[PDB]
């Protein structure tokens, strides 16, 4: 499919006038909200609720500290309140004990079925059940419990609750994309809340709409940068998904301070997409081998062994990193670009092996499979690329990333296992007997069902691992853990109808793209 979008995102003339109007009133709403947080005699359930709402609306990135000091204090000092308190502290790194859920369970470890009539309690427990780590076996039955009752109780709930419950049973807050969920909360829920806080709603719509202007600009910038390359008329075999790449970079981070980073990350994602397309639906055994080698060396002098068409990809790639080296200059962080590069070569290496395995009809043992198939997700790559733009990222931080941290390793597994479950049958048809599930089935001598079932558990384990990763002390500043977390969210979001949303956007991403980069939240 050619691009659903077309030249539509190419032009964007911001109404500075409008943007200024929005900015000014927002600053005034910022302070009003700030003072809401600083209120002295508030109850626990009112404070936890306040913070929950500000976060969901997507304006919590303004009061990053105010909210931290409040949770810290709440950490150093009913089901609904408990689970919420749990989730919020945990998402922030505070390792609060699960024995809070003790007083809600029987002597036999399970939850009292007498709670089945507490919807708000069941709901917040459901959301909290997704941020559990391996040491939280107390919450082993939290999800199936709250789910079954939520489903049963939802059809007769008043709105918007009913709509909030039905949506959560399809997508939990923790594992969803921030912008996407915020767009859902503001318009479909909080705006329709009878007790909604007018100041916070107003604040929430302006802000979301204002940052949408910036994203619209960014995407424009990237849409012109993508036409001046003409891989649309030059390299027809490749996928034109620059908008979808932007959604991915927007999923990694949306704050305005990451404007430089996002644009950097979009160019990479788009770029590497081409290379997979080359190795997959185009280049030949020899051509690919010549391409992988070319990449590994890295010096334009080689654009020669490469066929004419691979010459274009290769040059574009090298110039992109030269641009990167150039953008950074001002700060003096050009010496970190290499980090992204060594990862890219790693992706290219495996891409090659992947093909080699396809020609020989090799069906590796799962062990050997992942050792190679993990990087081909490009997740170490994007993770490493996401830092480039972050003005705070140091060498000592990339060094952390280069050792393949457990949080990153788990983010990558989630992207691998889910992708292999969602694209088994298709990839198979094409003769690729090297696909996850296959190696799994033959390796463990199990059915397709059992193989997928075992891959799911890998993902669950992975999540439990990512949740631990967020706990303090954090190996690096939380600021650099979130990009990894979000990447995993993006996987969970893109393959929900259990299907490639980036290779088949229409049913999954299109909507998000429309609600995030097209339609503004009507005030
Ligand atoms: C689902 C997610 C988050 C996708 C991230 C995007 C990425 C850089 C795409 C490049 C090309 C891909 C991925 C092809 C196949 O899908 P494959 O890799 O399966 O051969
Ligand atoms: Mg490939
Ligand atoms: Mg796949």
């Amino acid at each position: 499919s050619p691009s659903l979008w077309g030249d539509q995102f190419l032009s964007f003339s911001i109404d500075n006038q409008v943007a200024e109007k929005y900015a000014k009133e927002i600053e005034a709403l910022k302070e009003q909200t700030r003072n809401m947080l600083l209120a002295t005699g508030m109850k626990l359930a009112d404070t936890l609720n306040l913070i929950d709402t500000i976060e969901r609306l997507g304006i919590s990135y303004h009061f990053e500290k105010e909210i931290d000091d409040i949770l810290d204090q709440i950490y150093n000092q009913d089901l609904c309140t408990s689970a919420l308190q749990f989730r919020l502290l945990r998402q922030h790194g505070f390792n609060i004990s699960p024995e809070i859920f003790s007083k809600f369970q029987d002597e036999n470890g399970k939850f009292k079925e007498s709670l089945a009539s507490d919807v708000l309690g069941l709901l917040n427990l459901y959301e909290a059940s997704h941020v559990r780590t391996h040491a939280d076996d107390i919450l082993e039955d939290a999800l199936a419990f709250s789910t079954i009752h939520l489903e049963s109780a939802a059809p007769h709930l008043k709105s918007p609750l009913r709509e909030q419950v039905t949506h959560a049973l399809e997508q939990c807050l923790h594992k969803g994309v921030p912008r996407v969920e915020t767009r859902f909360f503001i318009s479909s829920i909080y705006d329709k809340e009878q007790s909604k806080n007018n100041v916070l709603l107003r604040f929430a719509k302006l802000d979301f709409n204002l940052l949408q202007m910036l994203h619209k600009q960014e995407l424009a910038q990237v849409s012109r940068w993508w036409k001046d390359l003409d891989f649309v008329t030059t390299l027809p075999y490749a996928r034109d998904r620059v908008v979808e790449c932007y959604f991915s970079a927007l999923g990694v981070y949306f704050e305005p301070q990451y404007s430089q980073a996002r644009v950097m990350l979009v160019k990479t994602i788009s770029m590497i997409s081409i290379v997979d397309d080359t190795f997959d639906a185009y280049g030949t055994v020899k051509e690919l081998e010549a391409y992988t080698d070319a990449i590994q060396r890295w010096d334009i002098n080689e654009i020669d062994r490469l066929p004419d068409y691979m010459k274009i990809s290769y040059k574009a790639i090298l110039d992109l990193y030269k641009d990167y080296e150039k953008e950074l200059s001002s700060a003096g962080r050009s010496h970190i670009v290499c980090h992204a590069i060594e990862r890219m070569k790693e992706v290219v290496r495996n891409y090659n092996v992947e093909s080699t395995w396809f020609i020989e009809g090799y069906t590796p043992p799962v062990s050997e499979y992942l050792s190679n198939a993990l990087a081909t997700t490009t997740y170490y790559y994007l993770a490493t690329t996401s830092y480039l733009g972050m003005k705070s990222a140091t060498e000592q931080d990339f060094e952390w990333l280069s050792k393949n941290p457990k949080i990153l390793e788990a983010s990558v597994i989630i992207c691998r296992v889910i992708d292999d479950t969602a694209t088994y049958e298709v990839e198979k048809s094409r003769g690729q007997i090297a696909t996850g599930i296959e190696c799994c089935m033959r390796d463990y001598g199990i059915s397709t069902k059992e193989a997928m079932a075992k891959f799911q558990n890998m993902a669950e384990t992975a999540w439990k691992d990512i949740n631990e990763g967020l706990l303090r002390p954090t190996p690096v500043s939380t600021e650099f853990l979130t990009p990894i977390l979000n990447l995993a969210r993006i996987v969970e979001v893109t393959y929900i109808h259990n299907l490639d949303g980036y290779t088949h956007p229409e049913e999954v991403l299109k909507p998000h793209i429309i609600n995030l980069l097209v339609d503004s939240i009507k005030i």
